[PDB]
Formats: C-alpha cells, structure tokens, sequence
C-alpha cells in the first residue's frame, strides 16, 4: 500500500488503524513504510497467539521512534496490511527493554462492527479479557534473548486520548 | 469409544496413546472413561495453545491418580478422540499444585509418519521445541486461580521408559 | 588493589574477574574503584550463603551502571579481593527494583583448575546446581525492604558472549 | 547414645534436649531411636543453612508422630548428636504437607551460657532473630517436591509450656 | 431458659436455632446447659467482631462434642440469649487445633425478615460476603496460644442439609 | 475545619493530632486539607475495626508523601475530626506495598485525660494491647487487591521522638 496517500483519521472515536497482525497470529509482521511490504519480523518463540488485532496508527510519533501502536479487539481477525477505523476505549501502559510502549485499546467502529459497542471505555472490558491481554504482553517475550517486558497495567479512555494527541504533535 | 475394548499397547516404541488435546488447540478435553465422551475441561485462560498433541496412556496409573500423560509431537493435529502409536523419546518432569504429574514425550510410530524418524531421544529435539513446551507448561495456567506448576525438566528416552512401567504396575 | 593498571581480558575462555563474594560467604562485599578496598556492602538478612564465587568483570558497562556481574563456579572459595581468570559457560538473565542485571555464567581456566573442564556450557550443569542458583537469587533479598528480584532463566554460552560485547563497548 | 537411659527434664526451664542440627548446618541428621545413631536425613536443596540449633524433646509425642520438636538459641554451635538444657521461651507455630508441626523456641540453661539470659520471653528476640527464623522455616522446603510449609507466627511462653504438657502425656 | 422445653425445629427451611453471639459482637457468649444462663466464654483477643450472629442448633450432635454451631446472616443483630428460625442456604467445611467444626450458613424466616429472600443457596451471597466470613474466621484466633483454624471452604445447601442429618442422628 | 490557622504544637509531649478514625471505627476517613473534609477513604474490607484513633500530625512530613501517622489510645473515641493533643509514647515502625510508614504510638495530654498517665514508654503498655495492634495493621489489608503490610515491631519514646523531628524538617 501507501501509507502516505491514506486519509488518516485521529478522532480518538475514529482512529485510522494500520493491522500488523491478526487476532491470533503468532506471526508478528511489520509494514515497511517505503516498499509498503509486510515484513515478517518475527515468529513467536513461545507456544502463544496475539489476543486481538495489533498494529498502529499512521502520522504518530510515539517515545519508541515508532507510530503508537494499537489493539482491536474484536471476534474476528482481520487481514494483515488491512486498515481499520477505530475508537479508543483505553490504553495499556507498559515499559521494557527499549522503555515505554505504550499500547492504545480500541474496537471497530460500531458500523463496522457493533458487536461489542457497550464497551464505552475501558472498564467495560471482562476481567479475563483483560488479564489475558496484560499476562500475553508480560510473556509473549520470556523465551527472547536480552528483551524484556513489565506492564504497568491499563488506564481509561480519556488517558488513552491524551496518549494519543501527545504522540500527534510528536509526530509533525 | 470404549477404552475397554482397545487393544492396548505398552511398549516403549508401541505405546498406545489416547489424544485428548490436538495440537494448537486451546480448548482442553477431557474422556470420560464410562460415556467414552470427550468432556470439555476447559479452556484456556490466556492467549496461547498446546504445542504438540496431548493424550493420555490407558491402563496406566501414575502419581496423579490418572493414567501417565503423554505429549505426541508432530507436524500435524490429530483429532480429539482418536487414538495413535507413539514411541517414547523421553519426558519431562514437573511439579504442581497437586504434586507429581510428569508428561512423557513421544512421537508417533514412524509407519504412521516418519518425518521426525531420527529423533531418537530427547536430545534429538530443537532446543526452541524444549523451551516453547517447558516454559508453555510453566505458564499456561497464570492466570488459573489456586493453581500453579513448577517445571524440573526434560529426561531421556531410559527415565520415560522407567516412569512408564513404574505407573503400569501401579495400574493393576 | 589497582584496577587501572590490571591486565584486563575479555576473551570469552579467558575473562578477567575479579571477585567480591567468595563461594559460601553470606557477607556481600564491593571493592571500591578509586581505593581499591574492600566495602562491605552488606550481610544476608536470611540464613544463606552464596552460590558461588562472586564477582564482576574490569572495565565493562552494562545496564546496571555497574560492570557486567559474574559467577565463578567451582569447588573452592577465592578469597574475596583476588582476580581469576574464566570462560563464559552461560548466564542468568533476571530483572530487579533497578531494571535488568544479567549475571554471567563462568568457571575458572582450566589451567587454574581442570576440575569441571567438561561444562563446556550452559547445559553441562547439574539440574540442582541451577536450580540452587536461581532459586537463591530470586530469594536472597525477600527480607530487605524495598527490594525484589525476578529471575527469567539461563540461557548459553553464545547469549553470555553477546551480553559481554555487549556490555564491553558500553564502557568505553 | 541410649535416649532410654537419658535423665529427661521436662521442667520449662529445665527442658532435656537432644541436638540433631548444629546451627548453621545444612546437613539435616535425626537421631534414629535404637541405633542411637545420627541419620543423615537430608541436605538443604537451597543455599541456606538453620539459624540455631535445632533438635527435639525426649519422651514427648506431638501431632506429627514423633518427639517435639525444638530450637535453642545460642551464639555456638552444638555438636550434632550432644544433649542440652534449655528454658521454653516461646515457639514458632506452623502447618506443613502433613500437617501442624509446631517448634518450641528456648536457649540453654544461663547455668551452661548466660549469654542471653535476659531474654525470658519470646518478645525478648530482636525483630531480626525472629524474622530470620519464620522466614527460613517458609522458604527452606521450596526446591523440595511435594512438600510445603505456612508460619503461622510465634508466641509466647505460656504458649509454648502448654504445646508442652499437651505432648507429653500425649506421649504416653 | 430451657432448651429442654422448646419446641425443636429440625426442617432445612425451618432451622431452631439459639443465638450466643450477636452480629459485630466482639463478646463471645456461650448459653450453659443446665443453668441455661449465657456464659461469657471469650472477648476477641484481636481488633475483630462476627460477621454475622452465631448460635448453635438444638438437640444436634456433631464432630467436636457440641450441637452443629450456626450463622444466621442479616442486616439487624438479635439479642444473644435470643431464638430464630432460620433455613440452610450452605455451609463453611474448616478444621481447627480440636478438628472438624463444620459451620451451617443460615437466614431466618422470611416470614421474621424477607430482605434476603431471594438467597436461596450460598452462591446467592456476595463474594465479599462470603469472603470477609472465610477470613475472619481463618484470622479470628490467631493471638489465641494454642489454637488455630484451617478453613476449607463453602459448600452448597445440600451438603449442609447433609451435615445436619448427620449430626441429628449422631444426636440420640 | 482549616489546618492553616491551627496552632500547631510539635513537643513530643504536647503533640497535636487530628483524628481521621475513631477507634473502634471501621470507616477509614481522611481530611482533605483544602476542603478541610472529610473523605471517606475506604470502608475495612474485613470484620475488623481500628484498636484505638487513629489521624496524623499536622505540618509534617514523612516517607509517604504525607504528613506522621499517629494513634491516640484511649478509652474513648474521638469524632472523627477533632483535634487532640498527645505526648509520643512510642512507634510503630512498618512498610507496605508503598515502603515505610511508621505509625506513632500516643495518648492524649493527662490534663485532657489522666487515665493512662502512668504509660511513660512503649514498655508500659500490656502485652496484649501491643499484639492487637500489631495483629491488626499485618491483617487489615489482607482482602485488598494489590496491598500488602510488613510490620517491624515498636520502639520507645526516644525512637519516636526522632522519627518526628525527621518528618519536621522534612515539612519545610
């Protein structure tokens, strides 16, 4: 694709969502930006699968030299190197071995798929959806050589918002 | 099906292996010795999934009060339920909540497929295939309220063998 | 004694270590750069001793401020203060209150003491003697008030010789 | 020896005894009744060692099938085996994998060390001492399979002087 | 009064039971036989007061000596000394220092108070509810030289209804 | 009220406190120091309640971020709000989930309430009371999620004493 040909969206309740990886992949692939190739960048070294989409938002800047990257949970998976418009329901704070990478929680927007739209925020997740998520960041990477990960734990929309703006500005 | 029936076999490089859990698979059965009905045990509470075919050996009575568990590693998934001839290449040995509950490895007999013939015995294995199965098994139940597993780890093909008659007298 | 004019050696089967802790001793000492004496740093608070022979290596910088620690696995006690020369069998990655404070793995030349000369790595050791060592450090500071240990696990020779480089060019 | 033959004193402050662990000791030894011969009956798997003497009281049952049993404080170390007067002044309570096993706290008779002759409860244990202890207790079964510890706490004399008489009709 | 003369009601959902402790009384009151008079038995050596009222059931003989003790959850308290009619809703399985001493979980008659109706079996409790039962009762004793408490669980109203029966018989 | 404009007094034995808990209360308030409310701050998740009032010493500063805690045993329990004067007996010294938060020992002036003036120390203060205490702080936040209390044990006056001053300075 061409990232830099795609209207970007950063209404915190419609967030343009570049997917890296499928809910329940343990192919973590990696856009390029120029080539616009999905780079595989790595298999998962444990017996583990991502628990939602994972990829990240285009224009942002974020503290890891990257764009902030993002989950969409949801009951399906969507195709690598598809994009998606989202809204933030909250955040997953957590630092490691590089520092702090956060990562913005989020869904489909309810036209897309209204399945979960109760979930206004954050609090609106079930435990185990939550524990699973934070346990799988905090592991995903035990079997990776001098590569760690501590989570912080996760924080509300209004958090998350400022996360993103703050990442926004970086950008430009 | 009906265990009672099942010609079972016993020997090291024949074992008869009942599969409860195909390989990925995050959802954990469970047969039931009289129905012969798989019972959904449950699933599981993180984002991961076996790494290789779990069963159990019949007529087996281990320290656990159930027949010696058994992991069949190969490329591909058997169907929950159905049965296979492995051979043994080794185990590994763990502790948990409730004590003892070591998980023989094994393979299945090369005549069904023989893609990994030549892994004789334990050291035959890709250190990466101990290490997803070791730390999977250490962390697979996390997130599991009053419940915890501590992994020794691996033995060879000779310690199985042993752990394996131990249980079979131990049956009768 | 004069770190600044030491012969220092950074060959993986010829590191130059000097110790502070002495196999069995429950007394942590810490040479001081600028005096070169002895500090004692602290004493156990629990019933224990070391592991091993403890020290850290001249001239290298890790994350942790500090040189890169080291373990000098052996039947004897070096008298804290002196410097042996060993080779990388391994090391221990684990993550405390500071952040990540890898702790490499070692034996003493063979030249100096042909005992264990067979570990030629990682894997060499007894299952106890890691066990013991791990254990131990992800202990050995439940005591002390503001203060805790994670340990991940150990990994190979290869992974150590990295994390010294590693932390070898740091320094300068 | 011939515990059968041995003058036992069961006065509190006259407590008979029998020395199995000389402080600082990893190496476990018991007593074994008719041969009167020290039984090596295990090595501490972990880097630690007792805090004090630890033995038993001649004559007594208590609810784990054998004799209570009991520490005794002191700066020295008594031969393994040796027989000593001590003062009940407190006792440390605790469940294990069998069951409730309490430990009575005491130091040898002033008449032997008047060392800390001041200390004639258990309140008078510096905060260290008794920390040290429960910790030990709680932690020196870890590395050992199918088998666990919970410290309930310590108490006080009277405490203890009761645990006492309680065992020792309870002995015959 | 005189338990001799009162109408006994053995029904599940018909339960005499006589009150000796009043809900958030830290005085635990205990009625005598024949004088039938409240023997003041113990005040809460710890910061600590029932949960709930406690008495015990009339003419019911249970493992540890006494009728089969009772808690008869509400929002008011009833006079110590006072009687009620309850219904079994569970029961809390836990042993102590003297063993098994089972604790029915009960409400009164709708008919005396409706405002918890809908609680037909102990799952209709509030987690909190049955947790601040558990531990006060596994923590109300813990400054009591010589006696201890092990709380196993809680269990459906059958099983209580179970331990009833069982305890009637073992009556006369 | 408006901590501002209240003369404050400093002297160990002309302390002044303000009260946020009542003793015997389980309802843990807490002063906002600009509305000069009281915030009710969390309800005791367990069947337990302060052994004596409890609040914190105004313009100081310790090792939590606010001002010394403090206790203020009487008979009688002071709204919730008041101020009273103290003279420092002692202190209980613990750490937490935070670290270190010391708890001051005291009673209120003779002249306010001559029932205790014999308690000149910590020492003169019975057994029990220092055990409910001590019992209560290590238990009241066993129910609560990610929160934890280790408790040292007491010191005397003097110990105290210094504790204060520390903060003092440590105010302005």
């Amino acid at each position: 694709m061409n990232l830099e040909k795609l209207e970007v969206s950063h209404d915190a309740d419609s967030l343009c969502v570049v997917i890296e990886i499928s809910k329940h992949s343990n192919i973590k692939y990696e856009l390029d930006k120029e080539s616009g190739a999905l780079m595989v960048d790595r298999v998962l070294y444990g017996a583990q699968n991502y628990p939602a989409n994972y990829g990240f938002v285009p224009n942002t800047l974020g503290s890891d030299g990257d764009p902030v990257d993002a989950l969409v949970l949801s009951d399906v998976a969507f195709q690598a190197g598809s994009v998606v418009k989202a809204r933030l329901v909250g955040v997953l704070n957590m630092e490691d071995e590089s520092g702090m990478d956060e990562k913005l929680i989020a869904l489909p927007i309810d036209k897309i798929d209204p399945t979960h739209s109760y979930v206004k925020d954050i609090d609106d997740l079930s435990k185990h959806t939550l524990d699973k998520i934070k346990h799988f960041f905090e592991t995903y990477k035990d079997l990776e050589p001098n590569k760690w990960v501590k989570v912080k734990g996760f924080e509300n929309k209004e958090s998350a918002i400022k996360v993103l703006e703050k990442a926004i500005k970086a950008y430009q």
